[PDB]
């Protein structure tokens, strides 16, 4: 089987990306947050705290044929952004782009924080990172992908971001037409739960490529690219006025500037970002300070490979026995 669904950006930042997934029958169609860098597959739902609610549009698992109380189960998850959720769990029948899983574990959200009510756009997660991350207690679940494996014509999903446009996420399959010259793949050591690998350097604008092991994770997931200080510093040097503001939490620079490239290895090949996908815009309405888009990962523990850098490639989940991640130009 294969499966293949379009993925949107919620804004005009491209500050994250939703899919559309079916859950139940009849089916419930809420919008989800694909996120390579979590295992938990959570919704708002008809049991989260009313005042948490702020437009999402909701799963009630009493209005689905094949829902199950998996009972006795509870989860509970914190992500690296300091936001938050918990509640029960139901096994359901949840399809993807065509593709479809049945007895998939779907976390009912009680509780959420503010970041997620905030959101309306956002109507759950759906996790890709390894099962071993998975919160739910007393018996771990699986990933909607680890469930679908077995079934798929391969065992890889992909991710196609847009730069402020649509993209797609297929499972199953390599869509051939999808990238241009070669995909390069790279290891993966899954010992942290993660897609984590190592980038062998970087390159600003049209600088030296810097050959530097560089460890950090692929994850859609998180908006932003995250990298050691010295690699930031190096790229912002490069831009007039730019500096690292705490106040407002990172990397800033005038509006009026133009910014270069950035380029990171993967094996032998290398990847461009353009300058314009490490704009995130005026820091609030109306200002002439805008927040980059390359951060500093000091302080974070790990560095991320966030959407700035996977929608400047075509990205392959290879969850083959061994795994492997592959990046193509597009």
């Amino acid at each position: 089987s294969t499966g293949s669904a379009t993925t949107t950006p919620i804004d005009s930042l491209d500050d994250a990306y939703i899919t559309p997934v079916q859950i139940g029958t009849p089916a419930q169609t809420l919008n989800l947050d694909f996120d390579t860098g979590s295992s938990d597959l959570w919704v708002f739902s008809s049991e989260t705290t009313a005042s948490e609610v702020d437009g999402q549009t909701i799963y009630t698992p009493s209005k689905s044929t094949t829902a199950k109380l998996l009972s006795g189960a509870t989860w509970s998850i914190s992500y690296g952004d300091g936001s938050s959720s918990s509640g029960d769990v139901y096994t359901d029948t949840v399809s993807v782009g065509g593709l479809t899983v049945t007895g998939q574990a779907v976390e009912s959200a009680k509780k959420v924080s503010s970041s997620f009510t905030e959101d309306s756009t956002i109507d759950g997660l759906l996790g890709l990172a390894f099962s071993t991350l998975n919160t739910v207690s007393p018996t771990q679940q699986k990933t909607f992908f680890d469930n679908a494996k077995a079934s798929l014509d391969s065992p890889v999903f992909t991710a196609d971001l847009g730069y402020h446009a649509p993209g797609t996420y297929n499972f199953g399959f390599i869509d051939t037409t999808a990238y241009t010259g070669s995909i390069t793949y790279t290891a993966v050591s899954t010992k942290q739960g993660f897609w984590e690998w190592t980038s062998t350097g970087y390159a600003v604008g049209s600088g030296t490529f810097k050959s530097t092991s560089i460890d950090g994770i692929a994850d859609t997931g998180t908006t932003l690219l995250y990298l050691p200080a010295t690699v930031v510093s190096a790229y912002w040097a490069q831009v007039s006025g730019a500096k690292s503001s705490s106040s407002v939490g990172g990397y800033v620079f005038p509006c009026s500037a133009t910014l270069p490239s950035f380029t990171f290895g993967v094996g032998s090949a290398r990847i461009v970002i353009p300058g314009d996908y490490i704009d995130f815009g005026p820091i609030s309405t109306g200002s002439s300070s805008c927040f980059g888009g390359i951060q500093s990962s000091a302080g974070i523990g790990i560095n991320i490979f966030g959407d700035v850098a996977l929608k400047a490639a075509f990205v392959v989940f290879n969850g083959a026995t061994t795994p492997t991640l592959g990046f193509a130009s597009k």
